[PDB]
């Protein structure tokens, strides 16, 4: 049974999945991904290192295969993270004028989204921005361009396609009472008032064995900063409990804004944590006892 179909019965826009090309062509996972999910995000192809390797000069072949084929497959799309610093090219590390690194940085988002403007349900506009004490992370962007560049990413953003919902998203925001958690939704806030168009926030989310129950407090609190939609991006549990999982999904269908869940791959050996078996296919690509359970968790 499709998990994606059940939480579309349960009033939210899909169970989405990460991949990419070659995942497409080996093992089982595109028929896995044109039963049962609902969304395709980039694992790996549209993020800076993969796409603007040199200034100015793009490189769109592993994107736009991902994204052909989601048409072709009925599927949607998310779009991968346009501003973080993991993995920077050396080149956008160097660079000490606020000028230049601003006009960069608008190149960078307004020639990814123009792409495939229209197709893109939801852009991942800045990643990973909050250190875990809830200040912000002293990464170029802010050492060069200040608190402004968040600001101006997502403006940028919303002018090069206004129909992409736009997402800040981060990581450890499991947990109501752990710092980060509370810094993103202040600073959300106080963004949004000043007019900025953070339409969502997405939760990228790593959990250990047992934090499940925790995403159920924590997602409300992520939700109060107001913005139109949250959702809960790069899900993987080790040892994939059912108990992991039914929590995570239940989190979401309480939160009224909360839009979907992505899974983070499909099988356990895929995964960047396969020695965990946090996924919801295992290396025969059998779909496993948490799967199952979130079947009839839906139903
Ligand atoms: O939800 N996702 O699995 C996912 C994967 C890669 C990404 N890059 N940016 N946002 C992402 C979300």
């Amino acid at each position: 049974q499709s998990i994606d179909q059940l939480i579309k019965a349960r009033g939210k826009v899909y169970f989405g999945v990460a991949t990419d090309q070659n995942r497409l062509t080996t093992g089982k996972n595109a028929a896995i991904i044109q039963a049962d999910f609902g969304m395709v995000w980039p694992e790996n192809s549209m993020h800076w290192d993969a796409t603007e390797p040199s200034q100015g000069n793009f490189n769109f072949a592993g994107a736009d295969y991902l994204v052909n084929w989601a048409q072709q497959n009925g599927k949607l799309i998310g779009g991968g993270c346009l501003v973080w610093h993991r993995d920077l090219p050396s080149w956008v590390s160097s660079i000490t004028d606020k000028n230049t690194l601003t006009n960069v940085m608008k190149n960078h988002i307004t020639t990814l989204m123009t792409r495939y403007k229209g197709k893109i349900r939801n852009w991942d506009v800045v990643g990973e921005a909050f250190n875990e004490d809830g200040s912000l992370r002293q990464t170029v962007f802010l050492n060069v361009i200040g608190e402004d560049y968040i600001p101006i990413a997502f403006q940028t953003a919303r002018a090069a396609d206004p129909n992409a919902k736009l997402y800040i998203m981060d990581y450890n925001l499991d947990s109501a009472s752990y710092p980060k958690t509370q810094a993103i939704v202040n600073r959300v806030k106080q963004w949004r008032a000043a007019g900025v168009p953070i339409d969502g926030i997405g939760s990228q989310t790593h959990l250990s064995a047992g934090q499940g129950a925790g995403v159920l407090q924590a997602l409300p609190l992520l939700a109060s900063a107001g913005t139109p939609e949250v959702s809960i991006l790069m899900l993987d549990v080790a040892g994939a409990s059912p108990t992991d999982y039914v929590n995570v999904v239940n989190a979401c269908l309480n939160v009224q804004s909360c839009v979907g869940i992505t899974v983070f791959g499909v099988a356990d050996p895929d995964s960047w944590r396969a020695s965990t078996t946090p996924l919801l296919f295992d290396g025969n690509f059998n779909p496993k006892p948490a799967y199952n359970a979130i079947v009839q968790d839906l139903q």
